[PDB]
C-alpha cells in the first residue's frame, strides 16, 4: 500500500499543528504546545487511489543539525504555510523554500503554499501577492482556515498530487 510522507513547514503560529489534526482527525485543536513535533498517519482515497500519508508536525528549535536534515530529506513533499494576519509568516516562506531545496538537493521538490487562518478578517498579506509567490516558485496555492476546514482537503490532496506528479517523471 502507497506511502506519501508530507512535511508541514512554516513560522511558529501559522496553524501547522491545527491543519494537521484537522486533516488526520476532523477538528479545530485552537492550543496545541508550539515545541511538539510528531508524526500523524491516515489512511485516505484520493482520486480513488487508497495510500497512507505519514504528515510531519514541524516544531522543535531551529537547528541544522545532520539529524535533523537526514529526518526533512525523507520528506516527498512540503505544505508551506504562512498566516494571511501575519506579513512576516508570509516573508520566511522563502527561507523554508531554500531549506527543502538545500536538504532534497533539487530544483524539483513537491511543494504547496497555503495561506492559513483565511476565516480572519485581520488580512495582511494580499491574496494576489500569495499567488503571485506560487506563481514565482511554479507551485500550488491553496487558502486554508484550520478553524472552519475551508481547503484543508484541497491543500492537502494537492501536494499528494503534486509528489505522484514527481513519482511520474
Ligand atoms: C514555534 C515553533 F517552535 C515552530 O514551529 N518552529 C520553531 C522554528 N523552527 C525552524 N525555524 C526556522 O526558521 C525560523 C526563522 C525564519 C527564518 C530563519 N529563522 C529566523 N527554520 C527551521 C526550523 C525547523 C528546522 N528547519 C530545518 C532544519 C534543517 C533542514 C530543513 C529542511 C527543510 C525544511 C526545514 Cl524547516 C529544515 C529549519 C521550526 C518550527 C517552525 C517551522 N517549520
Ligand atoms: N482563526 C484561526 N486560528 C488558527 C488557525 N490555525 C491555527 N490557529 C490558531 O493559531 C495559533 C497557532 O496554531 P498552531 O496550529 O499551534 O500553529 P503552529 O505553531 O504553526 O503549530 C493557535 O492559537 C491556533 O488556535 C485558523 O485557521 N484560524
Ligand atoms: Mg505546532
Amino acid at each position: 500500500m502507497t506511502e506519501y510522507k508530507l512535511v508541514v513547514v512554516g513560522a511558529c503560529g501559522v496553524g501547522k499543528s491545527a491543519l494537521t489534526i484537522q486533516l488526520i482527525q476532523n477538528h479545530f485543536v485552537d492550543e496545541y504546545d508550539p515545541t511538539i513535533e510528531d508524526s500523524y498517519r491516515k489512511q485516505v482515497v484520493i482520486d480513488g487511489e487508497t495510500s497512507l500519508l505519514d504528515i510531519l508536525d514541524t516544531a522543535g528549535q531551529e537547528e541544522y543539525s545532520a539529524m535533523r536534515d537526514q529526518y526533512m530529506r525523507t520528506g516527498e513533499g512540503f505544505l508551506l504555510v504562512f498566516a494571511i494576519n501575519n506579513t512576516k509568516s508570509f516573508e520566511d516562506i522563502h527561507h523554508y523554500r531554500e531549506q527543502i531545496k538545500r536538504v532534497k538537493d533539487s530544483e524539483d521538490v513537491p511543494m504547496v503554499l497555503v495561506g492559513n487562518k483565511s476565516d480572519l478578517p485581520s488580512r495582511t498579506v494580499d491574496t494576489k501577492q500569495a499567488q503571485d509567490l506560487a506563481r514565482s516558485y511554479g507551485i500550488p496555492f491553496i487558502e486554508t482556515s484550520a478553524k472552519t476546514r475551508q481547503g484543508v482537503d484541497d491543500a492537502f490532496y494537492t501536494l499528494v498530487r503534486e509528489i505522484r506528479k514527481h513519482k511520474e517523471k
